[PDB]
């Protein structure tokens, strides 16, 4: 009695083993190989973080968490995962061509990533439409943002709330909560991008939620060219609140990231707990989703609300 469906999940993607960083970077620089010096750095910010095995695994174990759950939750359709990359097989393109040769005819797709820009999210969705129209006989519906899910939102909420409780009371009562996500080329202004607007959003909801009345907005993990970047960036925004207001504690909250990846790992965890270090600040960063149940949950919402469902 079944519709069949395909689920496309896309995301950034992640390097398999390490022999993998150089064409991975190679292709987010736009074909320009890293130099040996940056290589090996990159190298050595991975072995830091744990290793890379489970990078991937863990966008892997989310989509296949998604398809199970949605496939339980309702009785109409039976969804059939399929992920799609941008830096690395299996590509967007890949994805929507097994769709394709698999027989599906109706699929919908949602990007890891919960605010929508022109530079990623839109480009993705474009990206899998064009495939399916080139191929012909498969249609996909696209969500194009889903940071102001309720489930979503709540999961934050509650990871920040316990966040604070763990706190000693000085630092519960003089703490920051920084709230951030990947930083993009300022350009995208000239498209009316409302990624920046929606991060704003993200921050509003989930300080309200938590009760929190101090915090603030920061971008992180900015690319290297010539144009300027938004920010202003995760580091130099705790020195400078710091500097201005003398918190103990700052907290970060990198919403527009899914998983325990570099971006976090490093970025965060490594990059932002040396200046909070260096300025006699404690450091905490909640649990990021990854495929735990409750984010699971928020996203079969996300994914049937689009279907009317
Ligand atoms: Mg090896
Ligand atoms: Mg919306
Ligand atoms: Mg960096």
């Amino acid at each position: 009695s079944r519709k069949k469906m395909g689920l496309l999940v896309m995301a950034y993607g992640t390097p398999y083993k390490e022999e993998d960083i150089e064409r991975y970077y190679t292709h987010i620089r736009r074909g320009r190989k890293p130099e040996p010096e940056m290589l090996q750095d990159l190298k050595d910010r991975y072995e830091a973080i744990g290793g890379i095995s489970p990078l991937a695994q863990i966008t892997e174990q989310q989509a296949h968490n998604l398809e199970q759950h949605l496939n339980e939750i309702q009785d109409e359709i039976t969804f059939k995962a399929y992920i799609g990359l941008k830096h690395i097989e299996p590509f967007i393109e890949d994805a929507v061509a097994e769709m394709h040769k698999d027989g599906i005819t109706e699929a919908v797709s949602i990007v890891l990533a919960p605010h929508f820009s022109t530079f990623s999210v839109q480009s993705y969705n474009k990206r899998a439409k064009e495939e399916a129209e080139k191929l012909g006989g498969l249609t996909i519906t696209s969500v194009e943002s889903w940071y102001d899910e309720p489930k979503f939102v709540t999961y934050w909420v509650d990871r920040v709330k316990e966040t604070y409780a763990s706190m000693p009371e000085d630092e519960r009562e003089n703490a920051m909560l920084i709230v951030s996500a990947h930083s993009l080329p300022e350009k995208i202004k000239e498209f009316g991008d409302p990624y920046p607007d929606q991060l704003h959003e993200s921050a509003k909801l989930i300080a309200e939620g938590a009760g929190v009345s101090e915090y603030a907005v920061g971008w992180q993990s900015e690319g290297n060219t010539p144009d300027p970047w938004l920010g202003p960036d995760v580091q130099d925004l705790t020195r400078d609140l710091f500097e201005q207001k003398g918190y103990q504690a700052f907290v970060y909250v990198p919403v527009g990231f899914v998983a325990d990846h570099l971006e976090v790992l490093y970025d965060n965890d490594y990059e932002c707990k040396v200046v909070t270090d260096d300025i006699g600040a404690s450091y905490y960063r909640p649990e990021m989703p990854n495929a735990k149940p409750e984010f699971i949950d928020a996203l079969a919402t996300v994914v049937l609300k689009k279907l009317g469902r």
